[PDB]
């Protein structure tokens, strides 16, 4: 079974989202589980912890299907440690709130060397970030998202994310989830059904599909190994709908949370459903 959904708004409390996902007939979500810019965020009480629960299960939303990202601002390699320290503080808090809410993955993009320390290095922090976070949480599982490389941000290539993954101690709570704007901006091509098992041969070679715990399905408004992070809506930009049909009709890609971060939220009932249709219509190659 595929889950299929998106980032939606928790405007007005954590169980908006869900509802929120319910209302495009999603079977899976993404959420902020707070505002992004505030370092420490008033902790969750019990009353938004009982409803954002409630609305889960009254839209059959489990654990399973549930993908929140961290916040932007956290760099788990920061080139400087003081301001590691407090990423870290900010990642542990953001790991606890999914613990308190019952959710059971978090996705956040790895980290940025600043140009001030070695990529080997940068890697190595945030390896040892994850480790911290994993020492102080119980049931939460680490979700590497690749990203396009855009400055000294780091988890462009695939290797990077091996990297992380080797200094992880706990192994049972890292994973790993493949955005595919962020694959194709870094040159993972994708634009045929041939480049697509290219691009995931080499995702198996290098991290293997055991790790992988999510997608973001996202087409391209940047070009191909352009190291830009701009989304489209499918099929709108340049990777095209075919690689969307491609995972669609793939069975490694079941029972993770699958998330629409396309920039018209108008249309998501509607990616979801064309996504939805995709896994039984016309097979790709
Ligand atoms: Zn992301
Ligand atoms: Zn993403
Ligand atoms: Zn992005």
């Amino acid at each position: 079974m595929k889950y299929i959904g998106a980032h939606v708004s928790a405007a007005g409390g954590l169980a908006n989202a869900a509802i929120r996902a319910a209302e495009i007939d999603a079977t899976a979500f993404a959420l902020f589980t707070k505002n992004q810019r505030q370092w420490r965020a008033a902790p969750l009480t019990t009353q938004t912890i009982d409803e954002f629960k409630a609305a889960c299960e009254k839209y059959h939303y489990t654990s399973a299907q549930i993908l929140p990202h961290d916040s932007y601002l956290i760099n788990l390699g920061h080139p400087v440690t003081e301001a590691l320290e407090k990423s870290r503080d900010a990642f542990i808090d953001e790991m606890q709130r999914c613990e308190q809410l019952g959710l059971s993955l978090l996705n956040f993009h790895p980290g940025s060397h600043l140009m001030q320390i070695s990529e080997e290095d940068c890697l190595a922090r945030i390896a040892e970030s994850i480790n911290i976070a994993l020492d102080k949480t119980q049931g939460v599982t680490a979700v590497i998202e690749n990203t396009a490389g855009q400055g000294s941000n780091l988890g462009f290539k695939f290797e990077h994310l091996a990297a992380i993954i080797d200094g992880v101690e706990d192994k049972s709570r890292v994973g790993v989830c493949i955005d595919t704007c962020h694959a194709f901006a870094a040159g993972y091509d994708l634009r045929t059904p041939a480049e697509c098992e290219k691009t995931f041969a080499d995702f198996a070679r290098t991290v293997g599909f055991k790790y992988l715990r999510g997608m973001h399905l996202n087409d391209a408004k940047s070009t191909f190994g352009s190291r830009v992070d701009r989304h489209h809506s499918l099929g709108e930009g340049n990777i095209g709908h075919d690689a969307f049909r491609w995972i669609m009709q793939d069975d490694r890609f079941d029972g993770i949370p699958l998330i629409l971060e396309t920039i018209n939220p108008d249309i998501w009932a509607e990616e979801i459903a064309w996504l939805k249709a995709q896994q039984t219509e016309k097979a790709v190659a």
